[PDB]
Formats: structure tokens, sequence, C-alpha cells
């Protein structure tokens, strides 16, 4: 069904047999340092450590939520240490080139762009570089769409014209339909309504859906009261199709992706 | 999208607006009484009255997991003191005509039947009298398919036959799939993933998955860890049109629910 594996250096992860889960890493820095002190490397560890006992096939890693140097001095050690200590592969959760870079040298294995290689195209480069799978996610800078999905796609298309024309080889691209941005909170609702269409494009698609606003929007419940949307926008997700989610609850969304799996028959 | 309501006596139930949630009344009978004893006929309103706090538009109430006239000694006050006590309409599970007439009798406003009129016909004939909706569940003594979902459609049409020949109106009808009961572990997933089918026959459809041994074969989890799985099953069943949802965690179930809801644009 899927002819290929996701090749991440001395970790495959294939496609077919479940949705893969992409674990959130929870990265609380030291007001008191810029670099990688004990606590925030310490916590980060742990918290990585806690997610892939819980099923997450991937630890996610971001910087900024802040200048570039900075975000690399964070960053980095929190990739070495992660990596050095959990086997999973590890994606770094930026759109700048130099800080990729800097993370898969550290040991970065996926990188991770809300900006679908649109902010900082040398980013594709980098990806081409190294030979890693690149997410590229749907953004923009406005709401003003003719048609929500039809735009979406157009929009994607444009990523992977900037990751093929780098050097980036079809395998290793994967798409994402950016829920919660620069889409309206019924936008993003629509979104989720109509995400099967994303697989006309041909590659793996991710999920990032996990406690934000619009489940808040709709169920009417803060951040942290928001497990239950999260599960419903994961299943519908998969149900349509997506290969990953990328989501703070690793234990609660591990059981519902492979309930789902063994529902779908996947 | 359905032009008409479920009527139930003093309430209505609007089949377009939502996903109705129907809460499974849990009802721990004296181990030294036979009749309606405070505790158990306390503990049934406390229980109800946290249901319909949590998002329940249905109280299910159950008399046996056995004589005839024990069930009703047992069932009936239960009945008079949640309907006098929770304004929610409540449906009485039973297959038995004598105890489905005597809970309507005592309150009861939908009858629930895990033998689609097959175990006791007369059964139909009070839903007849009583003008009142009841729900037909797919059910057998044995699990030999030729083809699950066209013998499950099969054997659904002989209930709805039966409910007709007793004088039930149309409207009156609702059926379920029976996941969980006359099913292996592999073919209660197989109907899970065909549910949409039984939307031809043009009946709405209760679907009642909490907890039960399939969800258990899938995740390896006890009963009381089986959130999570109930989740998946209740997200799929409303993506694939179920108009109802039976289930024992009203609070969590409600929320996935009302988030597919949006999702799905019902
Ligand atoms: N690939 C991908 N990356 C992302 N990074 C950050 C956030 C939003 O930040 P938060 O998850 O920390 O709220 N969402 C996504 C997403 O949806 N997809
Ligand atoms: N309509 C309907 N009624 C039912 N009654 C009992 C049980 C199984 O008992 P439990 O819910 O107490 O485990 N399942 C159903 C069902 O799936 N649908």
């Amino acid at each position: 069904k899927w002819d290929y594996d996701l090749r991440c250096g001395e970790y495959t992860l294939n496609l077919n047999e479940k949705t893969l889960i992409m674990g959130i890493l929870n990265v609380t820095p030291d007001s008191f340092s810029d670099g990688g002190s004990y606590n925030e490397v310490d916590a980060a560890v742990r918290h990585a450590k806690e997610m892939r006992d819980e099923g997450a096939h991937i630890i996610d890693i971001g910087g900024e939520s802040v200048s570039v140097e900075e975000e690399i001095k964070r960053v980095v050690p929190m990739i070495q240490a992660v990596s050095k200590e959990v086997k999973l592969p590890i994606s770094i959760d930026t759109y700048k080139a130099e800080v990729a870079k800097q993370a898969i040298e550290a040991g970065a294995h996926i990188i991770n762009d809300i900006w679908g290689a649109k902010a900082e195209p040398k980013i594709a480069e980098v990806a081409a570089h190294y030979d890693v799978p690149i997410i590229l996610m749907h953004n923009r800078d406005n709401m003003n769409y003719r048609n929500l999905m039809a735009d979406m796609i157009a929009d994607l298309y444009d990523s992977i014209k900037i990751a093929k024309d780098a050097g980036v080889r079809d395998e290793n691209i994967i798409l994402d339909p950016g829920i919660g941005f620069a889409k309206t909170p019924e936008q993003n609702l629509e979104a989720m309504r109509n995400l099967e269409q994303l697989n006309v494009l041909g590659y793996p698609v991710l999920l990032g859906t996990s406690r934000k606003s619009f489940i808040g929007h709709v169920l009417d419940l803060p951040v942290e009261e928001r497990l239950e949307g999260t599960g419903a926008t994961v299943c519908l997700g998969i149900e349509k199709g997506c290969e990953f989610v990328r989501v703070h609850d690793v234990k609660e969304m591990s059981r519902m992706a492979k309930m789902m799996d063994a529902m779908i028959g996947k």
C-alpha cells in the first residue's frame, strides 16, 4: 500500500502497519541559562523517555514557540541528549535552514517545517544534502481562500516544487494540512472534514491538531481540558488516511490510534 | 436530513443536530433485597443524575446481565425514581415482553431489545401499543456467516418485518449492529469497518461498543482500561453515520461526539 519505508538513518519507519505517533517534546528552558543546563536537558530526556514508553515512534523537538544562534544553543543539547538516550528517530521542528542543519548534525533525523520551505527555501537544500525526510506543513500569511481545500493543495504543491528543485526525493517528502495555521476556526473544521483530499498528492500525511484552539473553540475548553477533542481529530484523521499524528498525550493517543488501525484494517 | 424527530412522550430527540448519547445506567442490586430498596435505587438516581450533568440525552436501564417477575420488581422502582427525578427519556433494556410493558407503565420511554423482537415477538406488540421507539439489535445464536454484513442486514431486516407486522411505525424503529453479540473479535472489527452499510436500510442507527471484549482483544486491556478504545469506536461510528452511541463514560464520550459532530458537519 506504500511501496517504500521511511528511511531515517539507524531507524526505519514502516508506513503500512500502523499510524505512527509523533510525540511533542515539551522543551521548558532555563530562565537562567542559554545553553544545555542540567534541568532543561534532564526534563527533556525524562519526557522523551516517558513518551517512548507510552507508544511514541518519533520524538519532535522545537526551539521557539528568539534569534537564530539562540535557537541552536538551546535545541542542539536537547538533540544530543535525547538521541543518545532514547532510541527513536528525532525530528527537528524549525523552519530555519541553519537550525535544521545543526540539529541534523547534532543527531536529528527528520526536518519538520511549519512553512514547508517557503520561509527559508535553503532548508529544502539541507534536507536534500543529508537525505532526510522533511515535513512540509501548509501555511501562509493570510486567511483569504477562494476554495480552502483547493488552495491548501495548491499551496502544498508549491512546497513540493521547492523541495524537489532542491534535490529532495519523493520518498523523503511528508505533507501536513497545518490545522491551526492561517485558518479560521471554521476553516480548520473544514480542512479536517476534507483531509482525505490531501491523498491525491501521493505523499504521506502528518496531522497535528493536539490541543489546538479550534478544539477549544468547539468544546469551549482550556488547553489542558482538550484530550477528548484531540482524540476525535486523531480518529477522524486516521480514518481519512493520514500516516502520522503529532500529539502531546502519547499514551491516550497511541491507544486510539491502535484501535482505529484495527478497525480500518491498517 | 432526517425528516422527523424521535417522539418520546414528554421529550423529543432531534436526530439532525447531534449524535445523541445514551448513558448506561449501572444497576447494582442489593444482595439483601428483591425490590426497590434505598441503596440500589439511590445509587441509580445519583448515577443518572451524574450522567445527565455530563451530557447524556437518554438513560438506559437494564435488569439482568434471573426470572421474569424478579426482573420487574428490580427494574420498575429504578424507572419510577429516575424518571421522577431526572428529566431525560429512559429506555428499558430488556427483550421480554412483560418486562418492557411494566417498564413503560413505570415510565420508560424507549424499548431496547438485544434480540430485536426475535426472542419475544410479543415485544414489538407492546411497542406498537404504547407508540414508543424500539431499538432492534442485531443478534443470533451462532457465528456462522457467509457474508457478515449482508447477513447482519438480512437478520436486522427480519426484526423490522416483525416490528412492522405488529404495528410499529417506521419512525419508531431504531437499529443497532449489535457489536459484541454473536460475533468473533475479528467480526466485530469488520462490522465496525462496514457500519455505514447499515444506513441503506433507512433507519437511525445506535452503536453500543462501550468497554466490550473486542476493544480488550485489540488493545490488550482490562474493561476499566478501555476508555480510548471505546473512544475510537465512537468516533468511527459517528463518522459512519450512526445517530446514537451507548456508552459508560458519558463525560468523555460526549466531548468526542461533540467534536466529531463539528468536524463531520452534523
Ligand atoms: N508538522 C507540524 N508541526 C507543528 N509545529 C507546531 C505546531 C503548533 O504548536 P504546538 O503543537 O506546540 O501547539 N503545530 C504543528 C503541526 O500541526 N504540524
Ligand atoms: N442496544 C444495545 N443494548 C445493549 N445492551 C447490552 C449490551 C452489553 O452489555 P454492557 O453494555 O452492559 O456490557 N450491549 C448493548 C448494545 O450494544 N446495544
